[PDB]
């Protein structure tokens, strides 16, 4: 652990990949154009509580969808960057954007796109689904797997780096 | 003896809706639609609870056509759409539907579900529950939710209830 | 072990459920009130081959659906009968139509409903995913689930069986 | 785990089935005549990296669908047929229209149509969900499953052998 603390302790920003830690990774078409998605439930509490700690939302995927623009807005994520393949350079932008340095992002990816992202920002983040190359790159490898409750794992992991886990929780009890 | 005899006197069972009937997923498409799964095996459990007099109902965060739908075809007479303090709700129910607190059931996987888990007289999560509500929890399910999870309890009740081999019979 | 190919050489009939066998008992909703379901494609191939080798094949559900009626009838299946609480009682009303007996009569299950034809038919199948009792009155019980092969294993059973499968295989050999 | 490097070494053109390849072998249909078809997202970074490194893709299915145009066209599969169950034919047909031999030719399949062309293909692939006359006739078989991830695999692995896998990662360090 340790390492892994302090990293997620000093996080401002999480920024997130869809498809491979918001959805398991498929890309579901129909025979009228159509395109589905698949979100996961538990992973909206994780976010919503990470609002409400004071840290900043973000979205950067490579692929363009209403669904996304859906999710988003209903989870109180507040960036979405849409059709972008190059992650460093959204997060860079973000962060001047915000005022604050890479050193206060998290970033969770699962696939090649997101190498640098992971490797550069505060605290990188990958799952078990993700590629070979950007899990060797990343602070912390999720339990769970993308689409189903990656993104609530982390979210309950810098709460707690932040000492802001028990709040949350007694919210509920 | 300690989960069949919370269970041997519940007069209502109630349900969250996604992790629980469903396994969790929340799809969308890019015309504006939603879509949500539920498992056929449950329903033949959950009707197997009405026949023996058992008041069913949902009580869920979210909010569809969906949840209407399926609760309709399966005689659930309290649909509680849009509604995240699952406590109060229950406690709603409990009292228009004249019975305790005691003689209730509720199954559910995350924290808004944690009180009501707590608070019933039998309470119950699933294996994809989390871990706090999970530990509040007098039942855990061995099959996941959307998976059989109801199912399961819904035999754990009649079972308790000297009703299991009654119901096994009219299929034979 | 091998009284299971002596029940299997004289069917003329193989008859399924739908949920839990075709499919794997999920069952689809969605906004505009559609329906969906989700069959698998390697049943198909099994089903052609059973009908080829002059097997007659028949669904038997308590579940209505234009998705059953349009499976049916891309495999060929002749009797679809939808909205039955009394399996038995189809099947049996099947076999007079039929030149059939109960011993000519394969049926797979994987509920309660599905009880009486499966403990009556010659060959009783069930799944993996099947409650306990409908199990335990079966001849067969599928190495795969409903939905994911049960059905083009016992094809391929009942093709052995009866000396057809040696024939089927080296068709694409 | 040697042999497969030399008969890949030497690929010029990598042909797919759908079904049970790229999919995981659902079949979805809906109450208003809508098919579905779920594809999985690592796939067409692995697809699109081949291409790049000069390697003609291929589809050949049995069925036919607006989803595979949809998805071939959007991961740059120039030759697409399908409503074909003679798979050894078409793709015949491709490696003497595009001037190749077979023996350069890879190809990756689930069941008995795509036997003959996995078996007589310079580099036949199969996957673990695919059947046992198919598994044995192939060259090598997949860790990942069907519609998770099993095109994507092979394509790694066709790099490594053609020592372009390197180059490949190289871009996203
Ligand atoms: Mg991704
Ligand atoms: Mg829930
Ligand atoms: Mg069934
Ligand atoms: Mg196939």
């Amino acid at each position: 652990m340790n390492e892994i603390y302090q990293k997620a302790k000093h996080i401002k920003l999480f920024a997130m990949d869809v498809d491979g830690i918001l959805s398991d990774g498929q890309i579901i078409y129909n025979s009228e154009g159509t395109e589905t998605k698949a979100f996961y439930v538990q992973d909206g509490l994780g976010l919503q509580a990470l609002k409400q700690s004071g840290i900043i939302l973000a979205i950067i995927t490579g692929r363009s969808s209403a669904m996304v623009d859906r999710r988003a807005k209903e989870l109180g994520i507040s960036h979405i960057i849409q059709g972008q393949d190059d992650k460093l350079t959204a997060l860079v932008g973000l962060t001047k954007k915000l005022g604050i340095e890479l050193s206060h992002c998290a970033y969770i990816g699962d696939d090649l796109p997101d190498l640098k992202a992971v490797r550069e920002a505060g605290f990188g983040i990958s799952v078990p689904n993700g590629c070979e190359q950007t899990r060797a790159v990343s602070d912390y490898i999720t339990t769970k797997t993308g689409g189903n409750g990656a993104v609530r794992e982390v979210c309950e992991l810098i709460l707690k780096a932040q000492n802001n886990f028990d709040a949350f929780i007694a919210t509920f009890q």
